[PDB]
């Protein structure tokens, strides 16, 4: 039930030559990571540059185990509102549900 905007962890995952820009919110040792690629592509992330975004994640909090990356364009419009409303002090009651449902599209089991 606890969503934190992760900014330290977006600017890592910035520090990485192909990621223009990352949206991250954190639901407990869960990151969800929505990137910008420099080269523009809008499909899966390659599977090697997932693995370099995970890793500047888990960097900057011990307690985060899993990272999950998308560059789909819906997914990065939703998580640029998500985090905006999450900063701006609204009750995470508000849109825990929205945001559980837009990751259970974007992850599915």
């Amino acid at each position: 039930r606890k969503l934190e905007v992760a900014d330290e962890a977006a600017d890592k995952v910035t520090d990485l030559k192909e990621v223009k820009h990352a949206d991250i919110i954190v639901a407990g040792n869960q990151a969800y990571v929505a990137v910008v690629l420099t080269n523009g592509n809008k499909g899966a992330v390659e599977n090697n540059l997932k693995k370099k975004i995970a890793k500047k994640v888990r960097s900057t909090d011990k307690n985060i185990d899993n990272v999950y990356v998308s560059a789909n364009p819906d997914f990065v419009e939703r998580m640029q509102g998500y985090g905006k409303r999450i900063q701006n002090g609204d009750p995470i009651a508000g849109l825990f549900d929205e945001f559980t449902q837009t990751v259970q599209r974007v992850f599915p089991n």
